[PDB]
DNA sequence: AAA
């Protein structure tokens, strides 16, 4: 295993201004970590006894300021990463998918969600927010069949924290969210609405606390996506395919279909060829987006060596030597107040 | 949970 290089994009900053490192990661959950889909991993590296292992080695060893974790199941939440995170200089926050579903004590602690963790010495936990895209869509469908049948009967969710960034790093406030969309690729419209769901929710938590963005998600989209599209040029037109030309006038209770934020991707310009890589589909799916009227990217963690993956016959992970399917994104950005 |  050689180590992943990093790639400068800008060195440090005279005017004043903080630093700080971001990771994105979606661990792949127990659940899911099934010989069925991965059979080309073998059972004892597959079995989460032993990936735990490699997933907090990970964590840790990317050592970032900020941690944006998906599929991170309820019990391994409060009783591994937080704990774990904890005896590292963390503080966390946790939302579970599914919450107002019902079903067995025992159900509940395998339901998997999305956590983001801060270095408490470093920033203050201001406020928290959960957004369930079910409901988000259960109350803006008036009309429009598809938002019911189709949006509002997804569990996703996406988290956000407001955090009070240090002065001494330099009350200048930074909201950080962390999303993961539905998955299957004939829902495109479905990854797109969530995706104009989450980021109209986030202006609303916005407005009642300009602030300077930092999301972090599986979006389960290509960079080509309508979904990519939208959260990079600030909008959509509201007749994109993705939409599958199935919504209009409901489309615009998130709002051509535009959104206030100018965000850039910490590794656009294809600086990794994958963050999901298995045996049957390998594609950056997983994303930094930062606002860049506020920050710059001084640099982001490369992709492992392509070579060393074909040397060692590796075509799909997980594999004994990495505990996950997604590779994670580490970034260093430069917050200017 | 690119079941
Ligand atoms: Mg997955
Ligand atoms: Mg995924």
């Amino acid at each position: 295993l050689p180590p992943r290089p990093w790639i400068t994009l800008k060195e440090r900053d005279i005017l004043p201004s903080a630093s700080f490192t971001v990771m994105c990661y979606n661990v792949l959950c127990d659940k899911y970590a099934t010989r069925q889909l991965y059979g080309y991993c073998p059972s004892w590296a597959l079995n989460w006894e032993y990936r735990k292992k490699g997933i907090m080695e990970e964590i840790v060893n990317c050592d970032a300021d900020i941690i944006s974790l998906q599929e991170v199941e309820t019990e391994q939440y409060f009783t591994l990463f937080l704990p774990a995170l904890k005896e590292r200089g963390y503080d966390g926050f946790f939302s579970p998918k599914s919450r107002a579903k019902i079903m067995s004590e025992q159900e509940r602690k395998h339901v998997d969600g999305c956590a983001i963790f801060f270095k408490t010495e470093k920033f203050t936990l201001v406020q928290k927010h959960t957004v369930e895209f079910n409901q988000v869509a259960m109350a803006n469908s008036d009309g429009s069949e598809a938002m019911l049948n189709r949006v509002m009967t997804k569990d996703n969710i996406g988290v956000a924290v407001v955090l009070e960034v240090h002065k001494e790093l330099f009350k200048q406030l930074l909201i950080v969210a962390n999303a993961h969309m539905h998955w299957d690729p004939e829902y495109s419209d479905v990854k797109l609405i969530q995706t104009m769901m989450f980021v109209s929710e986030v202006k609303n938590i916005l407005e009642k606390a300009s602030i300077p963005l930092v999301l972090c998600a599986d979006l389960n989209s290509l960079p080509d996506s309508g979904v990519v599209e939208y959260l990079s040029n600030g909008g959509v037109a509201d007749n994109h395919k993705d939409f599958k030309e199935l919504y209009n006038e409901c489309l615009m209770n998130f709002s051509r279909i535009t959104h206030g934020f100018q965000l850039k991707s910490a590794y656009e310009n294809n600086l990794m060829p994958y963050t999901n890589y298995t045996f049957d589909f390998k594609g950056v799916i997983d994303y930094i987006f930062y606002s860049k009227t506020h920050m710059n990217v001084l640099g982001v963690l490369g992709p492992l060596d392509p070579q060393w993956l074909v040397e060692n016959n590796i075509t799909g992970c997980p594999h004994p030597h990495i505990p996950s399917d997604h590779f994670s994104l580490l970034t260093q950005l430069e917050l200017h107040p």
